[PDB]
């Protein structure tokens, strides 16, 4: 009887940060209660000032990472305030039935709903809006995130030994399709209905105009670079709700990678780059061995360095000259 | 001596259905005899009435699924009737030598040929036409299918335990490249030779105009939706002869997935989405747990919902409120 | 103390050939010394005579395959002669720290540098140039290769048994983005600086104009076809520094494949086609069973047969009619 289970309310945080949780479950199964408020908002996505009408869960692109354990129940209160204009819903790839919840969560502006589902499979999973007839438009306007369902005994390596992370980050990668005129400049629009056919035309090109981490070019850089220390074990969850990506840590590796995100499978070891298919979340575990700046990229390097799919880690600590050294510095 | 082996004649069926077979081999190795007749035909591929000149094995896009067991011999009689205009052949990715058979099976209109090969590797494999100098044109005109080579003791899970499906479906996904003029409308053509250079130009864009299951937008919907019941174990074989795809069952999972289709490998567990590379067939096994409508899609959602790569399952049975429920239905 | 280790100087060879090495390490850890000289040069990449300004390591696209064992040190002397015009560097995906070495290896024309790093992870890995602000331009101008870090006890299969190759080839696959005018003809340019913005524009299309093996359409054909004999065990290392590929041996298989290239993982068995993500090297092992011509392709068949991503094997030996035969040759 679900009513006899503990309830715990989670307060979500903005990506790339992740709400506090325990890797190894410290309680039995629980109903884990989340609330998200949909926000349609203008977002500047590049250094040129290109502004789009984003559709968000909780104000961010991506939406926040939710974290539960296997066989917990996820109870989500989804709020669509009357300041929004569109119908929205939510589909969890972690859930079973009713189009992942989408069939049960259609909320007009001024409405809310509560969905409960049992998290029966461990892994990282995409969630996204998916209103009938409008699915890719909502998803490619930012309106996707991820949920991590941890095994109750935490992560394990390929031999069944524990893998415990010290830090976790969530990198949502977003493909945008900003409509272009025949000279190639972006268009804007006066209403969502007036934008819709050219959004469809732009999407049909299958060529994103921007591919960004955490909602904008450069979002994971400078003061907002990811951080770690030498010797820290870091889990990076990476999702892409619509298009393949190939993450790579420049100067590092994925020591243990679940490229398609499902923890019942043994991880792939020692990866340089891995393929996360569109519509999937993946997770990579790495122990830093060197300080300095790293770039975390989609290793289509055009996508990374021209379209925006690049962020930075700043890592503190001691340099290891055994691992790498300049024997002769550049010189004439 | 192959002449001492039993022969069995298979009568093929139209996708997404699959000819009757046994999962666990009930006989020793056999020569399994198949016949396919090539048909060049007009096909309407979308709701707008866009009509192409399709090139088919057995009248369908995809061609039918052939099913044998490991170390059977596949004997195919391939017929190119004189009502066709082009040279065709067949290449089996399951076979070894002679470009998969393509070098031995070149048939002008009015010709036939018989090829035999030993199915030495278990898995699902693409087959496709591949005439020298014209390969992608034939393949992207529909002229591909798949063959399943079952292990003699049937499918097994990651622990070596049997996996037995109750139903099997074959979803062939087809990328079409319908030539467009500079305003973006499709062109038609008066002969294959007159179409060829613009087919090549259209293909060179690397941007399909349509991506469909079972030969047309909506083919696997309505009266032709896939069906199952709660508790049924379903195997979905999915092929793509030319371009990557990322299947996903909306509201479900791939409980056991051979993404690259080869049964000697342990399956990946609990997949949300999986990557089937172009030129591969994959297979996913799922036990339905909830009734209702599911969408089975390529989870590039633009490809699914704008270009055609979406079908439906209709599932009968009892709803499980433990797995999912609406706690509070959408309301003001 | 690294100075107490043996040093061995390797003399590199042009792809697709690979410098001599031992699969099982015959010495303890060593410092393996390599030298590469950067060459900017004109290269004709297609049958039409399209000529680009290539950026190369050691005069070739791809750069040469380097081979070491796990826990060897790689010491590379990188020379940028004063006959070049651009700044270059090198990033090894095999290395840890300093952006794979790129932060330590920036060489103006007329400069050289020496980098040492410990090869701590076994596998095949990409290396590429990556000058800050110019990364995809250099990589997509050819300026990438691979390094193989063998386990000290050589390759092993999924059961831990040895896999020993008789021959090894390195296929580098290169995506080029040759700028096109509005009629679709290639442009040329008078200086690298004058080419840069249109190179960026061309790259931003995400649509390669050419995808080639060993630097040009047809490079691995005719007198330069790959060769083998029936019964030979062949390892094909395949890299793609920027874009996904899906190799396939037409008429054969990948008997053992490390699609993402890392030897600590068990190989995938019996592959028809496999996905090597952009920014990765993979490796496939096959034992030839039939003589004749094979095509080795990227199985996006448009990429293979229209854009250039196809080569040939010529295999000598005895035909096996048990594996494949023409029962009835094509006839009326
Ligand atoms: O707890 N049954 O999924
Ligand atoms: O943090 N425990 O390994
Ligand atoms: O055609 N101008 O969007
Ligand atoms: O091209 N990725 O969906
Ligand atoms: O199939 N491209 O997303
Ligand atoms: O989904 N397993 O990485
Ligand atoms: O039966 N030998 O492949
Ligand atoms: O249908 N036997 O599990
Ligand atoms: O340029 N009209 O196909
Ligand atoms: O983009 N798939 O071949
Ligand atoms: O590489 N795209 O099929
Ligand atoms: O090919 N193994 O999924
Ligand atoms: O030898 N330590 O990587
Ligand atoms: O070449 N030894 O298997
Ligand atoms: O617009 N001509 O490159
Ligand atoms: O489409 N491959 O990066
Ligand atoms: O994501 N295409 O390389
Ligand atoms: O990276 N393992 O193929
Ligand atoms: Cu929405
Ligand atoms: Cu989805
Ligand atoms: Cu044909
Ligand atoms: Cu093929
Ligand atoms: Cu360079
Ligand atoms: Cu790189």
């Amino acid at each position: 009887d679900i009513s006899t289970l503990p309830r715990v309310k989670v307060d979500l945080v903005k990506p790339p940060f992740v709400h506090a949780h325990d890797q190894v479950a410290k309680t039995g199964p629980r109903v884990v209660e989340f609330t998200m408020t949909i926000e349609e908002k203008k977002l500047v996505i590049d250094r040129e000032g290109t502004e789009i009408h984003a559709m968000t869960f909780n104000g961010s692109v991506p939406g926040p990472l939710m974290v539960v354990h296997e066989n917990d129940y996820v109870e989500l209160r989804l709020i669509n305030p009357d300041t929004n204009t569109l119908l929205h819903n939510i589909d969890f790839h972690a859930a079973t039935g009713a189009l992942g919840g989408g069939a049960l969560t259609q909320v007009n502006p001024g409405e809310e709903t509560t969905l409960r589902f049992k998290a029966t499979k461990p892994g990282v999973f995409v969630y996204h809006c998916a209103p009938e007839g409008m699915v890719p438009w909502h998803v490619t306007s930012g309106m996707n995130g991820a949920i991590m369902v941890l095994p109750r005994d935490g992560l394990k390596d390929e031999k069944g030994q524990p893998l415990t992370y010290d830090k976790i980050y969530y990198v949502g990668e977003q493909d945008f399709y900003v409509p272009k005129d025949e000279a190639g400049n972006y268009k804007k629009y006066e209403t969502p209905g007036e934008a819709y056919e050219d959004a469809v035309k732009a999407m049909r090109t299958l060529t994103p105009t921007h591919i960004v981490f955490n909602g904008a070019v450069g979002a994971l850089t400078g003061d907002h670079a990811l951080t770690a220390a030498v010797g820290e074990r870091v889990l990076v969850v990476h999702s892409q709700a619509n298009r393949d990506t190939r993450p790579h840590l420049i100067g590092g590796h994925g020591d243990y990678v679940w490229a398609t995100g499902k923890f019942r499978n043994p991880p792939d070891l020692d990866q340089e780059t891995w393929l996360i298919p569109g519509g999937t979340a993946g997770a990579a575990f790495y122990t830093f061995r060197q300080p300095g700046v790293y770039a975390y990229v989609n290793h289509n390097l055009i996508e990374a360095f021209e379209l925006g799919a690049a962020g930075h880690f700043k890592v503190t600590g001691e340099w290891n000259d055994d691992l790498m050294t300049s024997v002769v510095k550049p010189a004439s």
